[PDB]
C-alpha cells in the first residue's frame, strides 16, 4: 500500500501518453501523477484513474514533489532536465538515447539485466534502451543463457511511428496523394516511404552503418555486458504504422535445436511464441501489446550452430513505455 | 541480320507483356512474333515493332512455326506445353519454377553462368531463375570471382507483384478501403498486406524455411555450380508494388574491403552502384529498369571478411522478362 508520486515528462507525445495508459493498466501504485511539457502544451488535459490531470510547464515544476520521473520528451530536454530532477532526489527513467552510452548509467531490459537497476544511485538515472534492441534481446536472452551467442545478423522492418508523428503523417499523407493521382512530397524522410522501403534509419557513420544500426550494436554489448558478441545490423524503414519486426539470424557458441529454443521461448515470461505456419505480424499481432512476439524459429541450415527467428513488438509499448514502467516496478519493489 | 520466329506463352500476364516490350526495346531479331494464351484470353491484340499482333489459343498452335519460345504461364502449363514445343524443335526458355532443379536443365543468369546455356540440347529447355536469386547473384558474382563466398545471410523486402495481379489488387485494394474506414479483406496473402510485413512467401518446408527461401539456397548453389556456398534467407512480403529489395550480408573466403567491392561492381555492366549517403529504393530507382541496383556497400564490423550490401531490381524485368530475353540473345548468337 506504499504509494509514489510520479512525473511523466513529454506527456503530450505518443510515448508519454502511452506511459500514462500503461501506468493505469498495470495499476502502478501512484499517489500523485504530474504531467510535464513545454509551455504550448500547458493546460491540456488527460484522465488518470478517473480524474483529470493538467499538463504543466516543466520550467515552473518543483521536482521535490516526485519520487520517480519517466522521461520521453527527446534527447535535448533529457540532457537539460534529467540532471535537474536527479539533483532534486528524483530517480529518472529516461526514454531517450542521451544517457544510454554514458559509462556509469545503467541500460536496462527488465527481462534481461534487472540487476543493473541497482546502479541507479550513480546519477539517479536509468536509461531505457532503443526499441529494436529491447525486443531482440528479450527474444535472444533464453538462447544466450542456454548456449551463448557469438554473432547476430539482424535486418529490421521498422514502422514510421519511430520517426514520431511527422513520420506517421508522412506515410498516411503520401499514400493518399499517390492513390488520388497527386504527387507525393518528401520531408521527414529523404526518399518516398509510401509503398517503399528505405534502408536508412538515422544519419550515416564513418563506417557505412547508420546510428540506429550502431545503436543495436553498442546497446546489445552493454546490456549483455559482453564486448565479444558480434552484431551486424541493417535497419530499414517500412510503410507500416505501428510495431517493429526483425529478422534475426544468430550463431550460438554451443549447438542447440529449434525444438529446444521453441520450448524455452514458450516458457519464458514476456514472450509469445507462434509455431509452425503461424507467425506474428505488426498489423495483426503487435499493435497494443506489452510483450514480445516471436515466430519462424528454425535451425540455420547454413551454419553448424545457427538459429533463425522473426521478432515483433509494439515499439511504443514494450519498445518504450512499458519497458520504462517495468523498470519503475522493479525499482520500487526492490529499492524503495 | 538473321531473324527468328519467337513465341510468348502467357502473353496476357505482366511478365509476358513485359517480355514483348523487352524484345522490342532490345531490338531482338524477331521475324514473326506469336502470342499465346488460353481460349478465354484470345482475340486480344498487342502492338509490337509497329505491327498488330493477335493473341491465339495454345491448344491450336503449330509449334513448328517457331525457333524460340518464352514461357510465363505458370508451372502446370509449362510441364504440359514445354515438352510439346521441345519435340517440335523449339527451344523453350521457362519463367516458372517447374524445371529449375531438373539436373538435365540449365538454370541461367547470363552475367553469371552463360556457358550453361549449352545444356539446352538435353531437352530443348532452359530455365529462368527466381527473381530474388537473379538480382542477388548479379551483385555477388564479381565478389565471388575475386575472393570467393563462403556464406550469405539474406533477408528480402519483396513487392506484392511477386504474386501477380491478384497481389497488386489486394494491396491497392486494402489500402484504399482502410484510408476510408472500411476493414481489410484478405483474399490472396496469408495475412493483411496493407501497412504490414509478412515473413512468409510460398509454402513452408519441413526444415522450417519457405519454398521461396529454399529457392534462394538451391538456385544459388546450382547457378554458381557450388554446393559449398552456404545461403541463409528470410523472405518477407512488404507493402510495395514493384521491385524487390534485399539486405545481403556475405562472408568472403578471402578478405576484401568495401572500397574494392564498390570499384568492381561499378565496373561491372548490369550493375548500377550507389555510393555514400545515396542508395537505391524500389519506388524511386528500381521501377522500369533492366539492371541490378546496389547501395550500402560496407565492411561488416561483426566479421573479419564480411561485406554488407543492399540490392534492388525490378522483379518483372531483370528478375524475369529481361533475364529471359538475355538468355535468348546468347542462345541465338552462340548456338544458332
Amino acid at each position: 500500500s506504499q504509494q509514489f508520486n510520479v512525473a511523466i515528462f513529454g506527456a503530450t507525445g505518443a510515448v508519454g501518453e502511452t506511459m500514462l495508459e500503461v501506468l493505469q493498466e498495470r495499476e502502478f501504485p501512484v499517489d500523485e501523477l504530474f504531467l510535464l511539457a513545454s509551455e504550448r502544451s500547458e493546460g491540456k488535459t488527460y484522465r488518470f484513474n478517473g480524474k483529470t490531470v493538467r499538463v504543466q510547464n516543466v520550467e515552473e515544476f518543483d521536482w521535490s514533489q516526485v519520487h520517480i520521473a519517466l522521461f520521453s520528451a527527446g534527447g535535448e530536454l533529457s540532457a537539460k532536465w534529467a540532471p535537474i530532477a536527479a539533483e532534486a532526489g528524483v530517480v529518472v527513467i529516461d526514454n531517450t538515447s542521451h544517457f544510454r552510452y554514458d559509462y556509469d548509467i545503467p541500460l536496462v531490459v527488465p527481462e534481461v539485466n534487472p540487476e543493473a537497476i541497482a546502479e541507479f544511485r550513480n546519477r539517479n538515472i536509468i536509461a531505457n534502451p532503443n526499441c529494436s534492441t529491447i525486443q531482440m534481446l528479450v527474444a535472444l536472452k533464453p538462447i544466450y543463457d542456454a548456449v551463448g551467442i557469438e554473432r547476430i545478423n539482424v535486418t529490421t522492418y521498422q514502422s514510421v511511428s519511430g520517426a514520431g508523428k511527422a513520420g506517421i503523417d508522412e506515410l498516411a499523407g503520401q499514400t493518399a496523394k499517390l492513390l488520388n493521382g497527386y504527387p507525393a512530397e518528401t520531408n521527414t524522410f529523404s526518399q518516398q516511404i509510401a509503398f517503399n522501403c528505405i534502408p536508412q534509419i538515422d544519419q550515416f557513420m564513418d563506417n557505412g552503418y547508420t546510428k540506429e544500426e550502431m545503436k543495436m550494436v553498442w546497446e546489445t554489448q552493454k546490456i549483455f555486458n559482453d564486448p565479444s558478441i558480434m552484431v551486424n545490423p541493417t535497419c530499414v524503414r517500412v510503410p507500416v504504422f505501428y510495431g517493429h519486426a526483425e529478422a534475426v539470424h544468430v550463431e550460438t557458441r554451443a549447438p542447440i535445436d529449434a525444438e529446444q529454443v521453441m520450448d524455452m521461448l514458450e516458457q519464458t515470461d514476456g514472450i509469445e511464441l507462434f509455431r509452425g505456419a503461424d507467425f506474428p505480424t505488426q498489423v495483426r499481432d503487435a499493435g497494443g501489446k506489452d510483450h514480445v512476439l516471436v515466430g519462424r524459429v528454425r535451425n540455420d541450415i547454413s551454419h553448424h550452430s545457427g538459429i533463425n527467428l522473426w521478432v515483433v513488438a509494439d515499439n511504443v509499448r514494450k519498445g518504450a513505455a512499458t519497458n520504462a514502467v517495468q523498470i519503475a516496478e522493479l525499482l520500487v519493489r526492490d529499492y524503495f
